[PDB]
C-alpha cells in the first residue's frame, strides 16, 4: 500500500542478518511475511514462520564446532540451518525455562532444561543476540 515503507521494522546488520522490530500489525505482518516468502533464502526452513533475527553463528559441540544461519522466528522458534548443503539441522526448544546468556561480545549461551547451547558470533553481536531472544521470552511468556 502507498505510504506504508515495511522495511522500516527491518534492521539489516549483513547481507545474511537482519533483525525486526517487533511492534507492527497483523496486516503489517502479512506483508512482511510476503516480503520473507519472496526474497529471503532461508524461508523453506522457518515453516513460514516470520523471521525476527537471523545470522551465521558457529555452534560448539565436542571439541569443535559448526557455522549455522540461525534463525528467531514467531512462534516462538529459534532454527539452526547447514547453510552449504542448505537443510534444516535442528531446533532450539523453546519453553518458559529457556534463558539466554552473553558471556562476551562474541559468545552467548542459550539454556534449556537438558541442555545448554553454545554459540559463537565473530561479528560481535553476541549481546543483539541474547537481547533479542530476552525480548521474544518476554512476549511469549509475560503479559
Ligand atoms: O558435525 P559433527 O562433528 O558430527 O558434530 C555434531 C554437530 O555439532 C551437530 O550439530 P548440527 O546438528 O548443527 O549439525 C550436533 O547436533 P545438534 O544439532 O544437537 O547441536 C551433534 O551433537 P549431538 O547433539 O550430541 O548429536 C554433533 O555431534
Ligand atoms: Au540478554
Amino acid at each position: 500500500p502507498l505510504g506504508s515503507n515495511i522495511e522500516q521494522y527491518i534492521h539489516d546488520l549483513d547481507s545474511n542478518s537482519f533483525e525486526l522490530d517487533l511492534q507492527f500489525s497483523e496486516d503489517e505482518k502479512r506483508l512482511l511475511l510476503e516480503k520473507q516468502a519472496g526474497g529471503n533464502p532461508w524461508h523453506q526452513f522457518v515453516e513460514n514462520n516470520l523471521i525476527l533475527k537471523m545470522g551465521p553463528v558457529d555452534k560448539r559441540k565436542g571439541l569443535f564446532a559448526r557455522r549455522r544461519q540461525l534463525l528467531l522466528t514467531e512462534g516462538p522458534h529459534l532454527y539452526y540451518v547447514d547453510p552449504v548443503n542448505k537443510v534444516l539441522k535442528g531446533e532450539i526448544p523453546w519453553s518458559q525455562e529457556l534463558r539466554p546468556e552473553a558471556k562476551n561480545f562474541k559468545t552467548f549461551f542459550v539454556h534449556t532444561p537438558n541442555r545448554t547451547y553454545y554459540l559463537m558470533d565473530p561479528s560481535g553481536n553476541a549481546h543483539k543476540w541474547c537481547r533479542k531472544i530476552q525480548e521474544v521470552w518476554r512476549q511469549r511468556y509475560q503479559s
